[PDB]
């Protein structure tokens, strides 16, 4: 198991940070991050909780959830797969299987002058099936108190032009003013030059996320009607 990053480094733009390049093994998460990991990425919350992210990154992930929540909160299955796409990118102890750093630049600690390295861009190998299921679980979600589709607000285009792969490409493009840096997705259900795409199990909008979380409504999920 190997990482491509660990912890936050320099400012990209606005209040947004690059992560620090790191190619060692995952590290057990400090106990002070257990609430965050339980909340955001409970799939990782077992054993030594050895991850390729630190507490700062998890806090940043939480803070950035506002806009997806803004439009997708009412359909938990839809939001769940999206959260997992981000959890895997941020924290997976097997990052190196599906992430490849493609651009970097120096980070200098202002006090010590010790150099680290910003991960400026990377490529993320995303399962084709994963991407399609993530889209499928979200494509009927209505924007709250409207008759329009929520994806029209998260895709940088109208819902009739939004598709699984262009949705993920848009979200991952820093030109959107939310993503701190660009992640270039590659979609494949097959290995690609030795890379094993992230193809985590997904939940449909007709399924419960867990014992305390019901399926989505008919209004947001035509399957359950
Ligand atoms: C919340 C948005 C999605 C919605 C974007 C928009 C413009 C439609 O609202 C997503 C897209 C990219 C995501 C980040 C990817 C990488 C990281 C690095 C990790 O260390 C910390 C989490 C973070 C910042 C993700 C947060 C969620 C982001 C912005
Ligand atoms: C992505 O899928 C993997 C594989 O199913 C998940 O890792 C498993 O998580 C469960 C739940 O804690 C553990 O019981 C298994 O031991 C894990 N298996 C492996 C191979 O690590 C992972 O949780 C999923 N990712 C997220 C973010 O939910
Ligand atoms: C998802 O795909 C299923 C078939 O697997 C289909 O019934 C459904 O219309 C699709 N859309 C949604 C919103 O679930």
């Amino acid at each position: 198991q190997s990482c491509v990053w660990y912890g936050e480094c320099g400012i990209a733009y606005g209040d947004k940070r690059y992560n620090c390049e790191y190619s060692g093994p995952p590290k057990p998460l400090p106990k002070d991050g257990y609430d965050l990991v339980q909340e955001l990425c409970p799939g990782f919350f077992f054993g030594q909780v050895s991850l390729c992210c630190d507490v700062r990154q998890l806090q940043t992930l939480k803070d950035n959830l506002q806009l997806p929540l803004q439009f997708l909160s009412r359909c938990p299955s839809c939001f769940y797969n999206l959260l997992n796409l981000f959890c895997e990118l941020t924290c997976s102890p097997r990052q190196s299987q599906f992430l490849q750093v493609t651009a970097t630049e120096d980070y200098v600690d202002p006090v010590t002058n010790q150099t680290k390295t910003n991960v400026k861009e990377l490529q993320y190998y995303v399962g084709q099936s994963f991407a399609n299921a993530m889209y499928n679980a979200c494509r009927d979600v209505e924007a709250p108190s409207s008759n329009d589709k929520a994806l029209g607000l998260l895709c940088g285009k109208d819902a009739d032009a939004c598709q699984a792969t262009n949705w993920i490409e848009y979200m991952f493009n820093k030109d959107n003013g939310q993503a701190p840096f660009t992640i270039t997705p590659v979609f494949s259900d097959f290995p690609v030059h030795g890379m094993e795409p992230m193809n985590n199990a997904t939940k449909g909008c007709d399924e419960s996320v867990d014992e305390v979380t019901a399926p989505c409504s008919c209004q947001d999920c035509s399957i359950v009607c």
